């Protein structure tokens, strides 16, 4: 008896759509009985929440059927999907994310061994409880600190902050470390009956910083606001005033930073419970605005937004 | 004969303001004839363009009366400045800056070792004709390179694409690396004249971005914009449809890149051609509006504005 | 209250006798009842088998005296020392090394600010249970996968495999990881009454690698034999012909690599079934050393060795 | 026209004999006119001074009947081959050499792609004059700094030091750097004459290191030693007492470091000018001995030795 493994696609395919995959990769059948459904068909850029909701509900809905989940998303926002998945996914059976860097048509295509990693990790035991995966380049990261690091390399996915859970070789995988925050059944967030999310919006922090793009989202009346700040989360001065003026009128506000690696660290910088900010911890702006918008399903009260930054 | 060596400092004192630093560093007598100047007084994360503009004049107006120069800046922005610098400058004799990472006050403050290493840098004769210099951590790093990786850590700042110019052990430097790009007196930017910077923003994409900021910015009538695009500098459709509306009617596009290493190459995901956008290359978002804004003082042609992104 | 921690001393100080770090770092007090010990007094260049017998002996007996333990150290082999505590110490109270890249008197010397956060991690409960830790530069890192990166960097020490423990910012920690392989009470091994430990050599492999190294220590009667190779644990023909012979008649024989990240995997370059090999998995070669040693205490079967190796 | 390309191979295809890689990857037409040659065929982990001999006169020999060359050879030692090289060959034509980490028939073989951006830069004008050149994973990177850092992964080839030349891009090099240490046609060493190289050998430090190999290595006659030091070159007690030993009576001792990048500084740790040492600086410990054998050839005085390092 293999597993069986369903490959959710949200756009095209990444081995050279979604039943043709077994016969582009034969040594599947080999692992898996694998079964497979296309979502969506949208670019990885114009991910949008509609396509998350979608999957989450899939996902929690389809959980009974199969043995695991291995969902094929392109490279430029998945680690904002796999955090997403990672809090609001109740199957606690292996999900797992893969993409490819290359074309499946390039030479030296890089999909179809991910592909088949990314089956060998969804159909391991040891897979489970770990949260939501992210597979590429034969290393199995967590969906909370998984980034893209280089705009083209293969290798580009890595867990900045904490590394990787583990490493396959030959078909097996050397785990050696689990995530410990809180995920998948172990969250709060349930978005079952759901079909919108907060409005939560990012701002870049540089040299002269203009204050219109923050000013854009208060006056289009956005629940929440993510900094990416510049060092440990500092806001250029106008752009700080407009949001010190969001925060106490209510809009949530998280300071972020745009430098890659590292913890947002609370009251440092900025006296955070003077003006009702959250600090981000090691959420990079993508992925803080991923959680500030579960948080507001919960609560609009700053200090309980920090204890939940604090916990997932 | 020591050099003569003028601090020029833009805020606080790294080393526990301006002719304290002999003191604070008895050292330096050894190594450098030392004045210090208080140019402005201003923390880095409200760096705006008319330190930048004063800072260059000095540095042109005062090159003959000194050896080399140190600029003492904060890190949350040292990169920008940096990178400013080595296209306006037009003294070829060596311009270093430092900063810290902890505070003087703190156990193991960092600033007294870097600004003697920054010393030591400027001092050396085989500093000059190196374009301008960051010293942080014994390392020499090149201002269009360098860029800060992490929020916190000493170690922060590093060359990522390609690497540190040298160095520094015991007071010598190994230098085996010079930047390709053409910097300081060899680049057409000039200015002497100038009171003020075109006006370039910055918009990030994301899952689900709202266009906001970047009609915000279109509306003021920003002279350039430029794009922090997911992966290889793509664009989330709406944005992607407001900044191609705007190319159209005369505002310069810059693609580049949220993702912190690599190049956002030239026709690769996006017809640049085609909209008349620009490709960043290896300059990170707040890298690439440091070269729209002097691009900009020349020339608003599209194909010509690349150009200079594929010289600098 | 505060919690009790003993300073164990290996050698020289790293901050300013060991009964006086608490006039050095004056902010001990605050954190923790402070007494230290010079338990030996050696250049860890010189490390050596009765040390490391002398550590874990006296860390065993003095375990419920005292809250936790923090051992000063040399930086050219704390990893090998670490790693050895790792597998040997019988105490669950937190156990953490620590040491300093540059000499106390230098300018921005670490060693005080990484002694205080040593004694902060030491404190923490959270600390227990997580095997023994280095600490340095603001980092919490197990001591089966920390190595040294760079010659002199105060960054240096790194785990390169699999990822950091925790991050400390201003005295908290954020612990996001522990090591998964067994580790301290969990482990067979027990050297309470070891006076001596198994002998166990390194060789390097290269281009044109000479044998003799192999054959001085097979010639001498040494009881285990680890090889640096080359890639993914390959060895130079005239090293390996040595190495299988040795094996065939006793010598226990560990591929380890020379590369510094990264398994050297069982059964994929070489045929260790046949040859009766052990591969080292991510061990670099001073710490597959360390694991033979006390393997080699419970069995010489190969077998077996690789068991070991694939749990601890 | 077409550049013509040799290519040379010295073990097993890399992609799909070495006359028909243009049926492997016909897309080598389009870029040159290329033409193999199979030099030897040995696995890389045997690689020796024979082959180096042979590869560098058949470079010095060819040189003007080709536009450039490439080279495929195994991953294990590329880093030994290349540096020996970049030292002997005096054709300042393109030099390039090439590997893959999959073997040719596994999926998402590396090779294919490898190759064909291989002899697009040994067909680039540009990569001339840059010494002899590494290509893997789109990226260019020079013989002297290039080292292996992952046993398995794809993008394991990286200058750990300096960083790389240029990245490949579609066809297309970005080279923002060269490097400044002299090689090639600027160096003194000619091999056009040699048999034989001098035997240079390399022993390991850590914890309790037996002398034995490095009386082995001293008995049997070597000309030279490297020692893989710990930290920054330093040296377990036995194994500095035979190497002082050995260096005072005719044996050249070079210490380097088994840690993985940084450089073994002159008379920091150990007295270099009393024992008659000489430090490596950058070079690890593999490519320490390629120079040191080569020093040989023109010298046996440790100061000169140690220009030398200075200078190659």
């Amino acid at each position: 008896h293999l597993p069986n493994i369903t490959i959710l696609a949200t756009g095209g395919t990444i081995a050279g759509g979604v039943e043709n995959l077994v016969n582009a990769v034969p040594q599947l059948k080999d692992i898996a009985n694998v079964k497979g459904e296309q979502v969506v068909n949208i670019g990885s850029q114009d991910m949008n929440d509609n396509v998350w909701l979608t999957l989450a509900k899939k996902i929690n809905t389809d959980c009974d059927k199969t043995d695991g989940f291995v969902i094929t998303h392109g490279t430029t926002t998945m680690e904002e999907t796999a955090y997403f998945l990672d809090l609001t996914v109740k199957c606690d059976k292996p999900v797992v994310m893969v993409g490819a860097m290359r074309p499946s048509t390039s030479m030296s295509a890089d999909g179809p061994f991910n592909l088949y990693n990314a089956v060998v990790t969804a159909a391991d035991k040891a897979s489970a409880n770990r949260g939501v995966l992210v597979v590429m380049n034969d290393t199995v990261l967590d969906g909370r600190d998984v980034t893209t690091t280089n705009t083209t390399d293969v290798a580009t996915f890595k867990s900045v902050n904490y590394g990787p859970l583990g490493y396959i070789h030959n078909g097996k995988i050397d785990y050696q470390r689990t995530p410990a925050r809180k995920h998948t059944s172990d969250t709060p967030f349930d978005v079952s009956k759901l079909n919108e999310l907060p409005k939560v919006g990012i701002v870049y922090n540089y040299a002269n910083a203009s204050d219109l793009p923050a000013k854009a989202l208060v006056d289009a009346g956005y629940d929440g606001i993510v900094s990416a700040g510049v060092g440990n989360g500092n806001l250029y001065k106008s752009v700080f005033d407009t949001l010190a003026t969001a925060a106490k009128t209510g809009t949530a506000v998280v300071r972020s930073s745009r430098v890659p690696t590292g913890a947002t660290t609370q009251d440092a910088e900025v006296d955070d419970a003077k003006y009702g900010f959250v600090a981000s911890g090691t959420l990079n702006p993508q992925k803080a605005r991923v959680l500030l918008q579960l948080a507001l399903t919960q609560t609009k009260d700053p200090q309980q937004i920090q204890q939940i930054f604090n916990q997932y």
